[PDB]
């Protein structure tokens, strides 16, 4: 109830002013009061012929949010930055598309990391789509294909209470950021995202280096839950050129393209 006072609406006109124009790759930005899923919405635009490259859709509230492989994403009004962007990908070899999602996580982390007074333990990226802080999930990322595009979706907990959405969640507010400004954070996020997408498109080695530098997974003992329910336990060693997680399982290398990681 008290957090409602900490949740003013986004300023669409201001965001457009900052993010659309010379020197920016963003072509269109809309803030909607509510939708089922920003990712579904941009996918639908693309399916009906729209050019969604550089298009940004932000929702104040999202009622049927999607997580990875069939799961959901929970939100309440004005508690998160909930957005999707369109990225033309057909010019880039399909092998490299995995890195687009890792790039997005890096952009989200970099957009908020300074806001914390002192970095609590376990602040960084958990493979393949998670921004963690103090062991809690601060943001989740979802990439979906609609040729010639990928739709990249970000759900970032700004004032969202864990009790409102998930026991393993956290938020900037719950990390001690007393009055987070979503307008400032959204602008920072989209500027970081633009740079990382450009790096991805040009196979810039700094993208992988920067990802490794913020990885909480690399070097850690992990249990990885694979699609289909199997678990593999090992030590995460690296990410390969396809964005896949390279596991050491007692001297054998197991490369995982998709799965859920638990740090042990
Ligand atoms: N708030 C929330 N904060 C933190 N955690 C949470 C939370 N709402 C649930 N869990 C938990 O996360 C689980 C899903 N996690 S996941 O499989 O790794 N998927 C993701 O993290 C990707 C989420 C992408 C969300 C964005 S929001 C804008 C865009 N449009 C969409 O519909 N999706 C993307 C879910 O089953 C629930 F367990």
């Amino acid at each position: 109830t008290d957090r409602d006072r900490l949740r003013p609406p986004l300023d669409e006109r201001s965001l457009r002013d900052q993010l659309i124009g010379a020197g920016s790759g963003w072509r269109q930005l809309d803030v909607v009061a509510q939708t089922g899923s920003t990712n579904a919405d941009l996918l639908a635009r693309a399916a009906s012929g729209a050019d969604i490259d550089g298009v940004v859709l932000i929702a104040e509230h999202q009622t049927a949010g999607r997580g990875r492989h069939g799961r959901g994403w929970a939100a309440t009004a004005r508690a998160q930055i909930i957005l999707s962007v369109g990225v033309r990908v057909v010019d880039v070899p399909v092998q490299a598309w995995g890195w687009l999602s890792l790039a997005a996580g890096l952009a989200v982390l970099d957009s908020v990391a300074p806001l914390i007074a002192v970095p609590p333990a376990e602040t960084g990226l958990k493979w393949p789509n998670d921004v963690l802080a103090r062991g809690g999930k601060l943001a989740g990322i979802l990439a979906e294909v609609a040729q010639p595009f990928v739709v990249l979706g970000v759900g970032l907990n700004v004032t969202q209470a864990p009790e409102e959405v998930d026991p393993d969640a956290t938020s900037l507010l719950d990390l001690g950021v007393a009055a987070p400004d979503r307008n400032r954070i959204a602008s920072r996020l989209l500027r970081e995202l633009e740079a990382r997408i450009i790096q991805w498109r040009n196979a810039n080695p700094q993208l992988a280096a920067d990802y490794r530098a913020r990885s909480l997974t690399i070097g850690s003992r992990v249990r990885v839950e694979l699609p289909g329910g199997q678990d593999v336990v090992g030590i995460a060693r690296d990410i390969d050129d396809q964005g896949r997680l390279c596991l050491d399982v007692g001297g054998r290398t197991v490369v995982v393209s998709a799965g859920d990681v638990v740090h042990l």
